[PDB]
C-alpha cells in the first residue's frame, strides 16, 4: 500500500522534474511513468509542446493547497539522485494530468515501480483519442 507523504514546492525545472522540500531536506524529484517534451533536453534542446508541459506542471504546483509525493514499490531515487514519485496537487496526479491533456506520453515502464501504469495508460488513450496536443 502506497503512502502519500507532504512535501512544499521549492522550484518547478521543467514538465517531468521539479525541486520539493521532502523531510527537512531539498530534493530533485522526478515524476513516475511520463515522459514531457523538454526545455532542458540534453540533446535536442527546446522540444514542441515542452514550455506548454512546463508550463503545466509549474502552475499545477505553484496553485496547489498542499502537495504530496507518493513513491512507488520499488527504487526510490534514480541514478542522478532524484527522488522517483508520483506528484498529488490537491488530491490530484500530476503525472496523470499531464498525460490526459496530451502533454506528456507514459514512458517506458520498469517494474517495480509501475503501479499506476494502466491507470495513466488509459489516460493517455483519451487524449490521443481526443488528439490534444501532442497528439493533434
Amino acid at each position: 500500500k502506497l503512502h502519500k507523504e507532504p512535501a512544499t514546492l521549492i522550484k518547478a525545472i521543467d514538465g517531468d522534474t521539479v525541486k520539493l522540500m521532502y523531510k527537512g531536506q531539498p530534493m530533485t524529484f522526478r515524476l513516475l511513468l511520463v515522459d514531457t517534451p523538454e526545455t532542458k533536453h540534453p540533446k535536442k534542446g527546446v522540444e514542441k509542446y515542452g514550455p506548454e508541459a512546463s508550463a503545466f506542471t509549474k502552475k499545477m504546483i505553484e496553485n496547489a493547497k498542499k502537495v504530496e509525493v507518493e513513491f512507488d514499490k520499488g527504487q526510490r531515487t534514480d541514478k542522478y539522485g532524484r527522488g522517483l514519485a508520483y506528484i498529488y496537487a490537491d488530491g490530484k496526479m500530476v503525472n496523470e494530468a499531464l498525460v490526459r491533456q496530451g502533454l506528456a506520453k507514459v514512458a517506458y515502464v520498469y517494474k517495480p515501480n509501475n503501479t499506476h501504469e494502466q491507470h495513466l495508460r488509459k489516460s493517455e488513450a483519451q487524449a490521443k483519442k481526443e488528439k490534444l496536443n501532442i497528439w493533434s
